[PDB]
């Protein structure tokens, strides 16, 4: 009886993984099934389905998930394999927790300014310049082209402002992250969210702006500038957008934006009876140079396998996202990160909708995060 491996991944990886799965099946007789799952639903679906025996054998996603999934016993440690040396240790360590490796990373990433050269031939260097250019576009195009869009109420996309001014999630200490020292309502976080509020107040961002609006308007030629990541670029290129990638404009003189840095990788379901075969598929096939490069070609981010990064290092998009990531802060992978996102999203929703001051919204967010961490 032929065995089967099921993979959950976002829309970005479906095509390339489908093709690789067909190749693995032709060679070995192992059925491979690639199932699209909305990215923000992968982890929550896996938390629900994995204990019920209904989780995918392999999930694809971000390294911040690792600590929560590892301590809950839901993802399987990956034993050493011959290709392990070929991956950057920073990428492997992002997928490591409690001394063990829990995923095969394929790329790192960070959001950046993505701009349509038809409207913005040369990218702004400061946020003050970006604000002026966006206002000009909003006026000159009578509302048919948005000057600037990002996901206004989503913490992941506002983090570059929060961190640029000195906010932080958990305090970085010489003994690791201090989950009892949260910096998402310090004066830097407040100044960064006050910049978000300025963008809304000056009409550059609309209270309803979200990921789908940003992504779709940019892909359809209706947005001059966005803040988004390298996962979005292939769709823009196929749609015919003449885009560029640049670091997010400095928040003010001498204060660069500092985005989250994320690592994307393949994790194995520890509850799956196929976990040994899933590991074999990842280490013997997915981890290889050609396969990792084919994944890049299908889903272009910043490759984690060193010899693949060398192939792409001169691509202007790779150069642009690397410049943005150079100022960035890696997302924590500790289990306590699960308590962070929803509280911060809720606080930013209140701010962009004029429902609370920045200081009150962030203060309440941190009390919510702390209470959840403490149990
Ligand atoms: O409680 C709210 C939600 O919190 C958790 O979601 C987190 C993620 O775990 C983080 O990784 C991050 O998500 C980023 C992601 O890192 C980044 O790559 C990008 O995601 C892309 C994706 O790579 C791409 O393949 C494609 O699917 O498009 C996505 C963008 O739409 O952007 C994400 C941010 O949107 O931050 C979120 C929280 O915002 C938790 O996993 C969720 O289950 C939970 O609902």
């Amino acid at each position: 009886m032929q065995p089967k491996l099921t993979i959950w991944c976002s829309e970005k990886q479906v095509d390339i993984l489908q093709k690789l799965g067909e190749e693995f099946k032709a060679k070995y007789g192992v059925e491979v099934e690639v199932q699209y799952v909305n990215f923000q639903d992968i982890k929550s679906k896996f938390l629900t389905a994995a204990p019920e025996g209904q989780g995918a054998d392999i999930i694809v996603g971000a390294h911040d998930w690792v600590g929560e999934l590892a301590v809950n016993g839901l993802i399987e440690p990956i034993p050493n394999f011959s290709d392990l040396k070929n991956f950057y240790e920073t990428a492997l360590n992002a997928f490591s927790y409690g001394g063990k490796l829990y995923g095969i990373p394929y790329a790192m990433e960070a959001i950046a300014l993505i701009y349509n050269k038809d409207y913005v031939p040369e990218p702004p260097k400061t946020m003050d310049e970006l604000i002026e250019i966006a206002k000009q576009i909003d006026e000159e195009f009578g509302g048919e082209v948005r000057g600037f869009i990002t996901s206004a109420a989503e913490f992941y996309y506002i983090a570059p402002f929060i961190f640029g001014y000195g906010g932080y999630v958990f305090k970085q200490t010489e003994k690791g992250l201090d989950v009892n020292d949260i910096g998402l309502a310090n004066e830097g976080a407040i100044k960064g969210v006050k910049l978000l509020k300025r963008l809304v107040d000056e009409g550059i961002l609309d209270p309803s702006d979200n990921y789908q609006i940003m992504d779709s308007m940019f892909r359809e030629g209706q947005a001059a500038m966005i803040i988004n990541g390298p996962w979005a670029i292939k769709a823009y290129k196929d749609a015919g957008i003449d885009y560029g990638v640049a670091p997010i404009p400095d928040l003010e003189p001498g204060v660069p934006a500092r985005p989250f840095v994320g690592v994307q990788g393949f994790m194995v379901n520890a509850k799956s009876p196929n976990k040994l075969l899933a590991i074999e598929f990842l280490t013997s096939f997915i981890a290889k140079k050609e396969t990792m490069y084919r994944i890049y070609l299908g889903d272009p981010r910043l490759p984690s396998r060193k010899d693949v990064l060398e192939l792409v290092k001169d691509n202007p998009d790779v150069v642009g996202f690397t410049l943005s990531a150079a100022n960035g802060i890696p997302m924590p992978n500790v289990p306590q990160m699960a308590a962070v996102w929803a509280a911060m999203n809720d606080a930013l929703n209140l701010v962009v909708n004029g429902k609370a001051t920045v200081e009150e919204a962030l203060k309440n967010a941190v009390e919510r995060i702390k209470a959840q961490i403490q149990s």
